[PDB]
């Protein structure tokens, strides 16, 4: 319970300051560097690399527990743990027996450059093109580059150009966020979420070298097709999503539940006393609250099976689906709930919950709204009707 | 048709500058006087007394459109006809005759100071003390004094003390602003409703003179009581709320719209080509246009049974019984609405809707989750199930 | 309101028999007979030719009513309006000449055979096939066929075959139920609407004549198409369903609002003295009537606008599509409504009410859930939703 | 697993018959017969005492197995471990040792004869008046008597009445079903849930032996008041109902989908041409399958700290409401699910599933609709609401 109550312990100083600190926007620098001070970033390193040697239901709670104080600061850790995932299912021994170590002496804080703002998610034109002696050069614009400031390693990704050995094939590649020619935009200014820095990073000519290439080029591709245990990344990384939902619902109701306890005055007109025992304030957190607690927890058992899942040599197509249709699911439920939850509970507290902005209880809606359109959830709704009706698993890509 | 023509000439010149004035907050004094300019506010006053002369339904259309535009100038515009309605139920025909051709020649803006920030509603310490010659004195603060700033008058309301008559009567007056002794505060930074001013009015040995009184002491109490025609106020307002819930409805919706059409990106994984074919898309939109037409035309009928009242001589509890539950079943349906709808649509436009925080679509579900807790939905549902199930009219008050 | 009055009698005399007579299925031979000698088949009919001269608000009014009582009855009476409806838009003055008069003397009602079971609704194979004269011989099945037992005539559509005039153009026809080769099959065993008679019709070489052609094969066709007037018969007939729907869920809240009265057990587990006092019961009625109330009000509107639009020599499309988009929005919301309230009434009553079958309560859910399904709401929301994003109207058919 | 494909194969055979079956209404005497011959009645008795030694989590899966078949068949099955688990709780290991071997190699059917139909549900008039020695007679009539029929004993509670040493104390006993003066009156006829047997049972002068009792007059008050461990009854109870409701859901979400694929008919008006491809008939499945992987993952959870706490000593009041309230969530959840679903599916089959009324999908709706009000749902919220906002637990009783 050690690393857990480390987690509890950050999340109890965040919220002493996330009010002024998400008003003003930028990088929570002296947070990043609390949570790099923590030790948890090393999680899922082996001791014997150095790390924490601590499994995927821990980190799940880890990242619920910092969401429901901080969204940002839980979705930059949250992040952090997708990117490793993308990393450790890819690196050779040798990169994991360099890079684990120096993570844990150097604090890496993994940030990525992945998505694109083009016609539609389907259009990358971050190109990597061959270089001599195996290196590759990347040129072009990513966005919503989520912990990319401050952050120690990108975990970068481009499609070949100009390459013998075929174009269009994805490469992976983790570098160093200072390497020349990599310049992060600084532009997020966003409803929510607004200190995640998932603004834009531009490259000029940044060189990546073999012993920095996650795999070779277009391996990513034969992984995923091939339900190859990196197929894992995706039913992780939507869980990773989920959590920091489940996280805002919690520390919502909560952050709802005592100002009723506090400030909220009784509708005398209908005879009641105390605003604590209305029967409708009373009903809105029993509604909230119930299906909060089924979803946590269908998402620790679903935690457990993507650990379970994670131990295993080889995960067949079968188990990786219905991981996905659980993940998917466990998604949908807490993206409804937390949209509806987040809105919905200043009708327990009253109209002064709202006539002071500085309460600062719209953070909640706020950071979930912005979140939750990350992949629509009507499609994730389509894969699971497809599965229940048709009989097909998702296809394992990147957002599914 | 000449009035609601003005009302929509006023609303698109709000659209162009609602979102930079919003965010200061404030009193939007320009705008303020060119509702003045425009001769609206005289809607109700008759055409014998240099007024317009037109009907409710044309003032409720008239706030929904300006609504739409810009929710607190809405807000404004209909809370001065709240104002009218109360003065105009209690007043002389002496009062009318004088006031009534002084609000048209020197364009009045009604505020109100009413409400008060203790214990429940209707805890009232703003005391009226008598003077010999049937003034009072007005001691205390009052909270929410919505068009408080830049009102040409203010409707206040009292409670007598030391008053041999009987303590604890209301009083209610139109008095001055600048009244001496009158200080009105601006402390007002909400969520929503942002340049509405219901900031807080301290009365400091206010002089409140017999010829501004309305009504006798307790009055406002007996005609609740009786369910008389001077308690029609109750619905009216409800009415006004409802129509600002509206209001803001269809502007979040014709917003969304304009944004789907230029900016949101199709779904390529799903195969979809335009955002506007995508199946889910058209199915928000349908699903909440659909409820909005249905609840615009429910309330075209209600505020027509407004206007009848209205014109009455007399009004019976159950007359005024059955229109309460029936603004009661509009407020509730436009509640339920506004609120899902404003948040619910950005499902239809992406992530970069809320990517990009100067977009501010989020102004229509601050604006609709602040006003909608004015007084709690919860007890205008139970009213109307106390009427459906036990035949059991509102008690009237100031909220039924 | 004498017509309204004559409605309201039938439908309390069909209230005492319902629970028995749906139960068996089968034809209301009776009931069918009690509405002929109250002369309400003929409200469209003008005085001068016999009939009543009355509007569609009062036959929308009237179809609601007897809905409360007995669904099956008002579908068979509204069903009759539609049949009509189509009847007058395309029948020649000489038709309207022989037939209306003949329609009130021999208190015709009318039922229909124009739906078919084949791969989906537009698979249409009952033929029409050419004979000397201008005669047409009808062959093939038609499916649901309301009304179509006891009928004095029936409204019935083909496709032409074997045509040198054309093949596939759809014709109408008005005959005589009993023409030789009309062969009624009985084997409507529905969910609910058990009474409606919507069994399939077979055909045999069957002859129609060309003074029973409505229009030429294929008119129906363009005329919808061009949107010339007789495309109101789509927005007229869907906004007969939908004062079904309407009515049906008034007809579920007044029962249950009796046994909630009468039978419900207070809670005393919570210290509830009077399950009409109970605050969740009273929830549930406020919840629904308010929804009823104003779903109710906005069909009163979009009624008077089809009696506008059917008076007038000439529709335009933004005239006709404006009317089906408001017709849609209505059925939209009362799918919804009727749908929740005849399902969720049951937590306002307690459990005998289901545990006792005989109280016959889900009588409303079975009619209502089994009509909803006509046509897919899912599609009535697209429409509206193509509408409001796109500004493109229902291209009209049967169904829109 | 050996028991869950017991229970498998079990429900796969009731499928076949149920339809037909349940029309009936009465007893399903083959179908009890056969679960006697499956063993797993004895699923909670230890080897030791010649059952199965098994856990509840296989209990809660196999009720929800069989209730996903025929919902009359899992309730019975549900019930006889409610019956059992409160004779588990109560009776002494002597009582145990003779009767759990007895029940083995008699196959006993437990039923209980428990609630009663007077004013309210805490108004019992059943009485038990103490005879000189040590024996009970027991007079009155019991209501909802699930498994009255053709039940190897009766779990049956009176009040103790002429009682020098307290009136009004609960006592309870297993006892034969046809020892004089029992008289089971076959008088269930309900919406759903047709084959439970919850008619009256009438008991004349009915003797209950000292041994026979459970425990002491008032026992269970005491336990109820001091939340110690005889007080898991509820929960454990309340979580059997919740997997009747789960069951209930998916049985109708897999009748559903395979009408789906085999019956519904694309929408061609729209260019649809496969309904297992129509973007709204997805949305269902998807939207209904991800809340019940939710709802089944987070019970699993739930239903193993059900077991945990079953093999304790001693549970706390802590322990016990924690759990309450875990399982009144899970409850509300499934309870939402089970009704919205099987109303809502029919839009995914189409008019035909409701007008072919022998299909009979409409028995889910059915058996959920009753099963659900068998304590109000409502009081459900407010309890989880008033455990959230206030911090505390359910009163326990035999509602919560
Ligand atoms: C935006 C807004 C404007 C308001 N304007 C007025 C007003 O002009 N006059 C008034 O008496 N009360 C006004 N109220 C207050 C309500 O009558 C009520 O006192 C208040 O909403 C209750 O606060 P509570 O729910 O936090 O207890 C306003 C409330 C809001 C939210
Ligand atoms: C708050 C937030 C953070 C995001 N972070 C990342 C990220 O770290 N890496 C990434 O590839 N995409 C990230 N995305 C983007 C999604 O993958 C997707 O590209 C985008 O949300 C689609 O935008 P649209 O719906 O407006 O078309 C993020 C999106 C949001 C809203
Ligand atoms: C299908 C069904 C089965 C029931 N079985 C039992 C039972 O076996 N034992 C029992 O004490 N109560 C049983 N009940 C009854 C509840 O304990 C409760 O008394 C009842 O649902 C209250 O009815 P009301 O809401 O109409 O007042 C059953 C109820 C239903 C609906
Ligand atoms: C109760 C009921 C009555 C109906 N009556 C008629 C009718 O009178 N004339 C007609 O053409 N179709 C009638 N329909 C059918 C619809 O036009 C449509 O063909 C049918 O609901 C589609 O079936 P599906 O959803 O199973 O594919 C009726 C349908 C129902 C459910
Ligand atoms: O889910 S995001 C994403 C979407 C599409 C392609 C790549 C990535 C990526 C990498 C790291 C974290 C998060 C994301
Ligand atoms: O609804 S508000 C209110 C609440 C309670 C007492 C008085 C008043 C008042 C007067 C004018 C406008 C608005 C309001
Ligand atoms: O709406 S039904 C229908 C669907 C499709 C084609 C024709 C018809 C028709 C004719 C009369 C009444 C009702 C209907
Ligand atoms: O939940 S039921 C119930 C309600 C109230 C008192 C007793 C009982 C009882 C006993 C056995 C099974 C089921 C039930």
């Amino acid at each position: 319970h050690r690393a857990l109550d480390v987690a509890t312990e950050l999340a109890k100083t965040f919220r002493v300051t996330v009010r002024e600190r998400e008003r003003a926007g930028g990088t929570p620098k002296a947070e990043r560097d609390a949570i790099r001070r923590s030790g948890l970033l090393t999680l899922l390193i082996s001791k014997e690399r150095g790390g924490l040697g601590e499994s995927w239901p821990t980190v799940y709670e880890a990242i619920a527990e910092i969401a429901s104080a901080d969204a940002s600061l839980g979705h930059l850790f949250g992040y952090h743990f997708s990117n490793f995932a993308y990393v450790d299912l890819f690196a050779s021994p040798e990169q994991k027996a360099r890079w684990y170590p120096q993570a844990v002496r150097e604090r890496w804080f993994l940030g990525n450059a992945s998505s694109e703002n083009n016609a539609h998610v389907l259009d990358w034109r971050v190109t990597a093109t061959p270089l001599p002696d195996g290196s590759y050069e990347i040129n072009g614009t990513k966005a919503f580059c989520s912990g990319s400031a401050d952050a120690d390693r990108l975990l970068v990704f481009a499609v070949t150009s100009r390459d013998p050995n075929g174009d269009g094939r994805i490469v992976a590649a983790l570098i160093p966020s200072d390497r020349a020619g990599v310049q992060v935009n600084g532009d997020w200014d966003s409803l929510g979420m607004r200190q995640t820095d998932s603004g834009s990073v531009t490259f000029s000519g940044v060189v990546v070298y073999p012993d920095e290439l996650l795999g070779t080029p277009g391996q990513v591709t034969d992984a995923f097709a091939s339900g190859s245990k990196p197929s894992l990344w995706t039913p992780i990384t939507q869980l990773i999503f989920t959590h920091l939902y489940l996280g805002i619902a919690r520390g919502a109701l909560e952050e709802a539940a005592h100002y009723s306890r506090s400030h909220s005055r009784p509708f005398t007109l209908a005879g009641v006393e105390k605003a604590t025992e209305d029967p409708y304030v009373l009903a809105i957190y029993g509604e909230f609250a119930a299906q909060l607690q089924v979803a946590e927890a269908g998402a620790r058992e679903v935690a457990l099976r993507v650990q379970e899942l994670w131990e295993r040599n080889h995960v067949t197509p079968e188990q990786r689906g219905q991981l996905m249709v659980q993940v998917a699911s466990a998604k949908i439920v807490a993206t409804r709930l937390v949209i509806e939850l987040t809105s919905r509970l200043y009708e327990a507290m009253g109209a002064r919950a709202a006539a002071s902005r500085q309460f600062g209880f719209d953070r909640f809606w706020r950071d979930a709204r912005t979140h939750t359109l990350h992949d629509p959830v009507a499609y994730k709704i389509r894969e699971v009707g497809n599965w229940f009706l048709n009989h097909r698993f998702p296809t394992p890509s990147f957002y599914s």
